[PDB]
């Protein structure tokens, strides 16, 4: 598994958009991206921690 579940705990404050609206899991799995849609009127699709470039 490429991401881990600790790059993926992002506060929904935090979290930066990856996708846009309806986008699906596997779009956003396949930009690298956390999916989580436990908590409606925030991102879903979100970048995930890591170290920085
Ligand atoms: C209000 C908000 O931040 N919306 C996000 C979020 O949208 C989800 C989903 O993709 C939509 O189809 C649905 O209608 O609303 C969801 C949120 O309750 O996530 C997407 C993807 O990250 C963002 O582009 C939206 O802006």
């Amino acid at each position: 598994v490429g991401l881990s579940a600790n790059q993926c705990a992002v506060p929904a404050k935090d979290r930066v958009d990856c996708g846009y609206p309806h986008v699906t899991p596997k779009e956003c799995n396949n930009r690298g991206c956390c999916f989580d849609s436990r908590i409606p009127g925030v991102p879903w699709c979100f970048k995930p921690l890591q170290e920085a470039e």
